[PDB]
């Protein structure tokens, strides 16, 4: 759609502390697809809330450990590249 298929289908190990992030919610373990970091990603995001009803595409991460991730204080979630891009920062 914006990513190909066969980039989402990749396995990557998280940088130490982007796999505590997938830890606090299920993820089991030390290696993933990129499409299942970010399924565990959409799950904290919408278990912390960080989000609001007025701007209903843009993730609200400062103050988060996400968003010391990623190194924004907000991002949209129509920018894919740009949220591969700050996942790819968190993978060794
Ligand atoms: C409520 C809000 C802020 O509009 C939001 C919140 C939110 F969490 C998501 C999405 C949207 C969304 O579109 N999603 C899928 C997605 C987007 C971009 C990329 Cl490249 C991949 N995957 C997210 O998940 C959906 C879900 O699975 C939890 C149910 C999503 C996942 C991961 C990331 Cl980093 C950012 C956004």
């Amino acid at each position: 759609s914006q990513i190909p298929a066969s980039e989402q289908e990749t396995l990557v190990r998280p940088k130490p502390l982007l796999l505590k992030l997938l830890k606090s919610v299920g993820a089991q373990k030390d290696t993933y697809t990129m499409k299942e970091v970010l399924f565990y990603l959409g799950q904290y995001i919408m278990t912390k809330r960080l989000y609001d009803a007025a701007q209903q595409h843009i993730v609200y991460c400062s103050n988060d450990l996400l968003g010391d991730l990623f190194g924004v204080p907000s991002f949209s979630v129509k920018e894919h590249r740009k949220i591969y891009t700050m996942i790819y920062r968190n993978l060794v």
